[PDB]
RNA sequence: AAGGACUAG
């Protein structure tokens, strides 16, 4: 079995009517849930409008996310790979973006290496290898833009990736202000 | 629309 963080979705924009039974019933169409929670105010027990579901495998998670959009109790819900509590509060931790920064790729990594590595995670719209305008030389990083945010969210659960023989690193692409 | 905990031997 895989790490729990890799099996967990945050589910945003729940109806205040949605319960753990109705959330469980819905998400159980893509696999077994080992945990299901709707967050509630501790005194009023009023729903806070989000919860989490945890599948028995990451393949189940992927199967659910391949079947978006999701709706429960008449609301279109907003599932997202769960961001670990340690990460929450770091700059850009909860951003929703289609673009991924790939660093540590040095000077021999081309567009086609990023394509071949990343296209299993989703549909790629654009790849940009960054070069120094003056020297022409690759600067050791690039950006991969997918057609959806979910590939980016999935990829960045794992910080370190071997890419083209390098010890590469992935980050969600941020504007300078989100940084 | 960002975490509830049989999370005190």
């Amino acid at each position: 079995r895989e790490k729990e963080q890799f099996r967990k979705l945050f589910i945003g924009g729940l109806s205040f009517e949605t319960t753990e039974e109705s959330l469980r019933n819905y998400y159980e169409q893509w696999g077994k849930l080992t945990d299901c929670v709707v967050m509630r105010d501790p005194a009023s027990k009023r729903s806070r409008g989000f919860g989490f579901v945890t599948f028995s495998s990451m393949a189940e998670v992927d199967a659910a996310m391949a079947a978006r959009p999701h709706s429960i109790d008449g609301r279109v819900v907003e599932p997202k790979r769960a961001v670990a509590r340690e990460e929450s509060g770091k700059p850009g931790a909860h951003v929703t973006v289609k673009k991924l920064f790939v660093g540590g790729i040095k000077e021999d990594t081309e567009e086609h290496h990023l394509r071949d590595y990343f296209e299993e995670y989703g549909k790629i719209d654009t790849i940009e290898i960054i070069t120094d305008r003056q020297s022409g030389k690759k600067r050791g990083f690039g950006f991969v833009t997918f057609d959806d945010h979910d590939p980016v969210d999935k990829i960045v659960l794992q910080k370190y990736h071997t890419i083209n023989g390098h010890n590469a690193e992935v980050r969600k692409a941020l504007s300078r202000q989100e940084m």
